[PDB]
């Protein structure tokens, strides 16, 4: 008997890390010590879960776990996409939160970042299946994952967004997925693959573990031939501005599910009518708000932190409406934009910023429960 | 050559390491990353110099290291004073900034926050020697330090504190100096005497320096042997009232020393009168703060962080003048306190607060500029 007829999944962004799989120290993902999402919406009554998925994968790997993440099973990239981008076709095997998922049994969604347009992906997936996979299993045989047949609905009641970079950002445009730090990234992914390693960070479909007998030296030799280095199947890429407008490209609103974006603002303008970050922007945050903030379109310089406002308002070629705080979230198929959060950077959003006491624990609880207000609503509007 | 007749020699308070003493990551104590003060007052011509003392120990032990540190030689705590609190007599041994230190050589010491009780109980050495030791060498013959003989003046021009807990803290007696976290930090000063450490930490004349071929088992067994443990010789004890006030005691004005004080506030009133920090504190002191601001006695409350404001002013009971920012600072035997400034918590006064943006490199390039003219002033108006 919980309160929520459908059960609601929280998705981490890009370098997330949640539950088990998260560092002996690291911050709790949803909620920090500000509040914690799982735990208090769960004594509140609500059927509540934070998936696990990939933290440094593409949209598209991602998008797979969460769907395995969900229904349990083995995940299964597709053969085509395996072999088009140079990983494994097979990856972990989840328990699955709902084995029972298909449709009929709803579920609703929300994503933090990155998670926002993981969910996308994955909703177009089961609405309208993946061609290449379709055109490959005809080609060749074999099974092909029911994710990627196409023609499953009434899965998803709702979409909702957090700071995501639906057009993308600037922050991986000229930093994120430069050469220089796309290296980082993957060394150290190639280090937490070592055989002593407990944590998953998300590219072990690229090579990155080490098998127990193998020395670290024959590790270095082998993965640096991983395709990995050169390739855009990653989430450093899918964050640029090309990257975000390939998957506006390809997905589609369903007029049946709730859309539904928050945006945060924690930039302000100096003199030249650039925009720098506000004291109290999380300070990991202050060059990548810079970066952003000193744009030549000016449109695209407010921000919060890591995501320019014009990127997590609503993807840009998709239908959108301006909406109060107060108006019911409840119009289908189309994105309900909510009023930008004054102040609130990048990771007030999930509570982390231990640093800045202007957001306190029960702003944040408010914010969360009238999340689960709409959700309510829009099951209640069924 | 240099613009400064007399050298400049800046003294560090406690937990402080510089130089080739401090670890492999760690913050730049004079200037932080705002204003490299050794190293940009050197371009500008000031020939000016980093005390490196026990970041742990006592105000007399670090007091005859200061001295060591500048003359040059082997640290003598003095026969007596090892035997009455049980650790060696002789310590590290120092190259020497000025071998040729004397009465008619003059230096200028400037001192944060502890560096400027240091200061105090050195040129009281210097002035009037140790009667304990000079007692001791009276019955029992052998050689006496002449930092403990007395008669040793014309040697200190100035005594310049930053930030300087004169009347001891609250944080020192309600939390440093307690046993729980006493043994803290004696257990990060053993293990930093492993035999691997390349970093002191300030109380190996309690021991507390593994041999080559000890065991860290035997290591263990043979420090808790110290008598560090229940010592009072040490600085947790001295930062307290009780300690600071002891020091008070027993010192005296000198008539040809130029003293100045400089203090800061960082702390607002709430309601019901109690001190809480500013948004800008330096996140490290927010509970020590409150635990200052919330005493008794109101005049105790506002403070920089850790150090209440009428602790750092001047040491209570002595002569004092307060002074503005634009007159000379030149007046003699008596201590010159400068008006608060306002925002400054206990380590803005050295830059290292990374996190608030407030307070800039040029304001406190500006801040170090003014302690160097007036410490020019002095010189000119002998
Ligand atoms: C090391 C590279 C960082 C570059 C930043 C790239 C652009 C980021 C845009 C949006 C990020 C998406 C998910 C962010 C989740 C943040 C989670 C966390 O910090 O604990
Ligand atoms: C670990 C125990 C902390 C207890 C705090 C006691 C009160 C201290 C008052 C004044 C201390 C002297 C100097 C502070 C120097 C700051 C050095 C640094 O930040 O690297
Ligand atoms: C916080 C630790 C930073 C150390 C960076 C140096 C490591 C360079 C790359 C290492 C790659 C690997 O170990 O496989
Ligand atoms: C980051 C701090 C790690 C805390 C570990 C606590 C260890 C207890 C005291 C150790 C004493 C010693 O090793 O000599
Ligand atoms: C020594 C442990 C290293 C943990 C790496 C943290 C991963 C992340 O930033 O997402
Ligand atoms: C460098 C610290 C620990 C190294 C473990 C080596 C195990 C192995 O490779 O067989
Ligand atoms: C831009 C500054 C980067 C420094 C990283 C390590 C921080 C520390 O060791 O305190
Ligand atoms: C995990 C400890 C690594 C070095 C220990 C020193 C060994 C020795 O005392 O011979
Ligand atoms: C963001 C913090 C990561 C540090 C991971 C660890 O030290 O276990
Ligand atoms: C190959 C074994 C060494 C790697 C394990 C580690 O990094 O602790
Ligand atoms: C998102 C992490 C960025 C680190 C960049 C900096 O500290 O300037
Ligand atoms: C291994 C690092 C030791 C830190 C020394 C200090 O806190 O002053
Ligand atoms: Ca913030
Ligand atoms: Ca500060
Ligand atoms: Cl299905
Ligand atoms: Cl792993
Ligand atoms: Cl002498
Ligand atoms: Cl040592
Ligand atoms: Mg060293
Ligand atoms: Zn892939
Ligand atoms: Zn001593």
């Amino acid at each position: 008997q919980p309160l929520n007829k459908y059960p609601v999944v929280f998705v981490h962004g890009f370098l997330g890390l949640v539950g088990d799989n998260a560092p002996a120290l690291y911050p709790n993902y949803w909620g920090g010590n500000k509040f914690k999402v799982i735990e208090e919406l769960r004594k509140q009554g609500y059927n509540v879960h934070q998936a696990s998925v990939s933290a440094f994968g593409s949209n598209y790997d991602r998008a797979v776990q969460l769907y395995y993440y969900i229904k349990g099973g083995r995940v299964d990239y597709g053969a085509a996409h395996a072999a088009k981008y140079g990983h494994e076709r097979y990856g972990k095997t989840y328990k699955g939160i709902m084995p029972n998922w298909e449709p009929g049994k709803k579920v609703h969604l929300v994503g933090h970042s990155m998670g926002g347009q993981t969910i996308r992906l994955m909703e177009e997936f089961l609405r309208n299946g993946n061609k290449e996979e379709i055109a490959y299993h005809q080609a060749h045989g074999g099974e092909i994952s029911p994710l990627f047949t196409g023609g499953h609905n009434n899965m998803v009641a709702s979409i909702t967004t957090l700071a995501t970079p639906h057009n993308g950002s600037q922050a991986a445009d000229k930093f994120g997925n430069t050469e220089a730090v796309r290296k980082i990234m993957f060394a150290l992914n190639r280090f937490m693959g070592n055989k002593y390693s407990n944590i998953d960070l998300g590219l072990t479909q690229w090579g990155f573990k080490q098998l127990p007998n193998e020395s670290y030296i024959d590790y270095i030799k082998r993965v640096s031939k991983s395709k990995i280095w050169t390739s855009d199947d990653n989430a450093a890429y899918d964050l640029t501005l090309d990257g975000s407008a390939k998957l506006n490209n390809m997905t589609s609103m369903n007029p049946n599910i709730t859309y539904t974006t928050y945006t945060g603002v924690s930039s302000h303008t100096g003199p030249l009518g650039y925009e720098n970050p506000d004291l109290g922007t999380f300070f990991l945050m202050d060059t990548t708000s810079r970066i952003i903030g000193h744009d030549a379109r000016e449109e695209w310089r407010k921000n919060d932190g890591v995501v320019p406002v014009i990127s997590s308002l609503h993807p840009s070629n998709q239908p959108f409406v301006n909406v109060t705080n107060n108006e019911p979230a409840t119009r289908r198929g189309i994105w309900q934009v909510k009023p930008i959060l004054q102040g609130w950077d990048h990771v007030d959003f999930i509570g982390v910023d231990f640093l800045d006491f202007k957001r306190k624990g029960s702003e944040l609880a408010n914010f969360y429960i009238g999340i689960i207000n709409d959700l309510l609503s829009v099951e209640a509007t069924e």
